[PDB]
């Protein structure tokens, strides 16, 4: 493991050369422009690598014109891995071309929904919070008093390949397999033993290790205005085993929410907590907060907006408690204001919590008899017969989603990208068009190695494109495709592909990666493009492991890039106070380019 010296202007030129290779991989290697990557995931890791964010952003502007229209920006959707303590402000202050993480809301969701109650807990900080932070503690404050400040473009997730997976396995191994584990380094046999317990724990009502209320997390993220959700592979399927071989217990609930977002999620948003009095004598944790989140549908931005009759079948309500023992007394009410656009209108449940889990309703007719009609002010009223705390595999508390009756089967409330430049001059301005995008992180670190060729991740991706389309996936984030090194160090033990590599330019070419052959990779990218889904490339310029493809392609494109995109070469970089130096090609990594 060697840290690359990204303060060196010749290295900075090589990192640009590599970015160009990844995004034009099809044209350069396969002579096939349908096998190119559309967007990039930038993972700079360290503050010393700051300059690479401006180099990447300058390339995306010059090559794709992402700064010249919303359309160009949305058609090359790019993201920033968690980097600084304020990625949104840093990306804005620099004129950067990547979506930042809404890290504040990610932590608000984890601590309000997924952590255990006080009794069954690790320490004071791993105690489940109230729901109040889910409204206010976000890059975009969604309270009545906070929603009117400038909105910031962002992506949100509850889990990822590198987030809220390994840390759970580490707990299981330390508790039950190998006390005196140092985390970080595990054997394949330790992982296999841990994943048997992990998979059992995830399917239980009482979760010792895994996250509570994952469906509730998705209901809130997918219905939120001014955000793009990144769906995690491991929330739909098992984090271990063959690719897409076993569904997660949460598959059906999240599938229901993904389809409903396309059909109903539009117009303005209001969020509110109602503190019911409660029974208390029949309650453990005394928290009586019930969160509601309403979308008004196209044409209505506020509770008082009229809308039109042609938008009546849009909008939705999410109702949630995070308290498994919540009981309303017989006088308690939760009022949900669906808006003045939704007076005297029939609503039916999409999702309801029961003793056993979540009931999903695939049509209006499936839920006839559960129909409820708003009053002349546009209010639904729920009481003790509707809302109750439950403890089941799906829910710790209560989850309901309500939708207006009468939507057509193929109703789609998503908005096309504007052809105009953003007035604010940002690459990504928060909008209904940007909210219409959804990213899928389509891999887990802990996928099993294949038994036969038919198991390969990249073959399965090409075979299931229409499933991804039905979920509203506009951007598919593929695993890093670099041929893996084989040694002691977690990225090499599980061969997650890139992350641990000896050749930056070797994408399943000297041999298969974990995910299949060069042709399997190419065909997955082509299949996704044929149904209009973008593919994101994984740009990881921090490290390299120790006549390859670095030799063939190293510095090969700098002449062409200098001729076409001079703006990239004219910038004086902040950290070293120098322009990038393309006068030397890096055809082999040596000590001179490390630290």
């Amino acid at each position: 493991a060697n840290d690359i010296d990204n303060s060196n202007p010749v290295v900075q030129a090589e990192q640009l050369n590599w970015l160009h290779y990844l995004m034009n991989y099809g044209s350069i290697v396969a002579n096939d422009p349908e096998a190119n990557f559309d967007g990039v995931r930038v993972d700079a890791v360290d503050n010393v690598n700051a300059d690479l964010l401006q180099i990447a952003s300058d390339y995306l502007k010059a090559h794709y014109g992402v700064d010249k229209s919303e359309k160009n920006a949305i058609n090359h959707l790019s993201i920033l891995e968690a980097w600084s303590d304020n990625d949104p402000q840093y990306n804005k202050d620099t004129k950067g071309a990547q979506l930042p993480i809404d890290n504040k809301l990610r932590l608000s969701l984890l601590y309000a929904l997924t952590r255990p109650l006080e009794k069954d807990a690790s320490n004071k900080n791993e105690i489940r919070s109230g729901l109040e932070p889910v409204i206010t503690n976000s890059l975009n404050n969604r309270s009545a008093e906070g929603k009117n400040s400038e909105r910031m473009a962002n992506y949100i997730f509850i889990r990822a390949h590198d987030s809220e997976v390994q840390t759970v396995i580490a707990k299981i191994i330390k508790a039950q397999i190998n006390p005196k584990t140092d985390g970080l380094t595990f054997t394949l046999d330790e992982l296999k033993q841990a994943f048997k317990i992990y998979n059992e724990d995830m399917r239980q009502a009482k979760k010792k290790y895994t996250q509570s209320n994952i469906p509730t997390a998705y209901a809130l993220m997918l219905s939120n205005k001014d955000s793009i959700t990144r769906l995690y592979y491991g929330d739909m399927y098992s984090d271990d085993g063959q690719y897409m071989a076993t569904k997660s217990p949460y598959y059906d609930a999240i599938d229901t929410l993904l389809k409903a977002r396309i059909k109903y999620a539009a117009g303005g948003q209001d969020m509110k907590i109602t503190y019911v009095e409660g029974d208390k004598s029949h309650m453990d944790w005394d928290y009586t907060g019930v969160l509601t989140s309403v979308r008004y549908g196209t044409g209505a931005n506020e509770a008082t907006d009229q809308g039109s009759e042609a938008t009546k079948t849009q909008g939705m309500a999410v109702i949630t408690s995070n308290n498994p023992s919540l009981k309303l007394n017989q006088n308690d009410k939760v009022i949900v204001n669906m808006g003045t656009a939704h007076k005297n209108q029939e609503y039916r449940p999409l999702l309801l919590t029961t003793k056993d889990g979540l009931t999903s309703y695939t049509s209006d007719a499936a839920a006839k008899s559960l129909y409820r009609k708003t009053n002349d002010k546009g209010e639904l009223v729920f009481d003790a017969s509707d809302i109750q705390g439950y403890l089941n595999p799906q829910v710790s508390g209560y989850l309901a989603v309500w939708v207006p009756v009468g939507a057509s089967d193929n109703q789609d409330v998503r908005v096309a990208a504007s052809n105009k430049a953003n007035a604010t001059g940002q690459v990504y301005e928060s909008s209904s068009a940007l909210d219409s995008q959804l990213i899928y992180e389509g891999f887990s670190n802990f996928q099993d190695f294949v038994t036969k060729d038919s198991d390969y991740t990249n073959k399965k991706i090409a075979q299931n494109v229409q499933l991804f389309k039905s979920w509203g996936v506009t951007s598919f984030e593929m695993a890093p495709q670099y041929v893996s090194s084989e040694d002691g160090s977690f990225l090499d033990s599980i061969i997650q592909n890139g992350y641990a590599f000896e050749d930056r330019y070797d994408l399943a070419m000297s041999k298969n990666n974990k995910y299949g052959s060069q042709q399997d990779m190419i065909n997955a990218v082509k299949a996704l493009h044929k149904s209009g889904i973008q593919v994101i490339a994984d740009w990881v310029p921090d490290q390299i492991y120790n006549k390859d493809y670095q030799a063939k392609y190293g510095g090969a494109f700098l002449s062409e890039l200098a001729a076409k995109y001079p703006s990239i070469f004219n910038r004086t970089q902040i950290s070293n106070g120098k322009k990038i130096d393309p006068s030397e090609k890096i055809t082999a990594w040596k000590a001179k380019y490390f630290n």
